[PDB]
């Protein structure tokens, strides 16, 4: 579980996304695997926008916040999972570390702020949902 809080704007993973969210609802997109829905409090995370390969993310499976390596987003194929079938998952980004189900919405972080979320995993990597292409969330 996890989300981004930025502005009036709330970022969680779609497949996670609550009956308040789909209510107001910003944006979504199912193939990103990402939903942003409006809040009344402003959220003080910062949305790195950078090409940074390098940061941290959390893993709660572990309790534990790890530094990674990973890929530039991309477009990479996903095995089925209970949330979606199998498909090409776009935005993603890899690294090899642990990774649970429970742990998508940990949050990938660089110098420049929030990279993204935990989304996808298995075999030994994790997968994230980049946001830093998202430039909207600022305004
Ligand atoms: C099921 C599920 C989770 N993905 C749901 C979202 C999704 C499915 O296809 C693309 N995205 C998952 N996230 N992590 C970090 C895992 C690690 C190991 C095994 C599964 C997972
Ligand atoms: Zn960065």
């Amino acid at each position: 579980s996890g989300a981004i809080y930025v502005g009036n704007y709330r970022v969680v993973n779609r497949h996670l996304a609550t009956h308040n969210d789909w209510a107001n609802l910003v944006w979504e997109d199912s193939s990103r695997d990402l939903l942003v829905s409006s809040t009344t409090a402003q959220g003080c995370d910062t949305i790195a926008r950078c090409d940074c390969q390098t940061g941290v993310y959390y893993c709660s499976s572990r309790r534990k916040h790890y530094p990674v390596s990973f890929s530039k987003p991309s477009l990479i194929f996903v095995e089925a999972s209970e949330y979606y079938p199998a498909r090409y998952q776009s935005h993603l980004m890899l690294a090899v570390g642990h990774s649970e189900p429970g742990d998508c919405g940990g949050i990938l972080r660089c110098q420049h702020g929030v990279v993204g979320i935990v989304s996808t995993g298995g075999n030994g990597l994790v997968g994230f949902a980049d946001v830093r292409d998202l430039l909207w969330l600022d305004e």
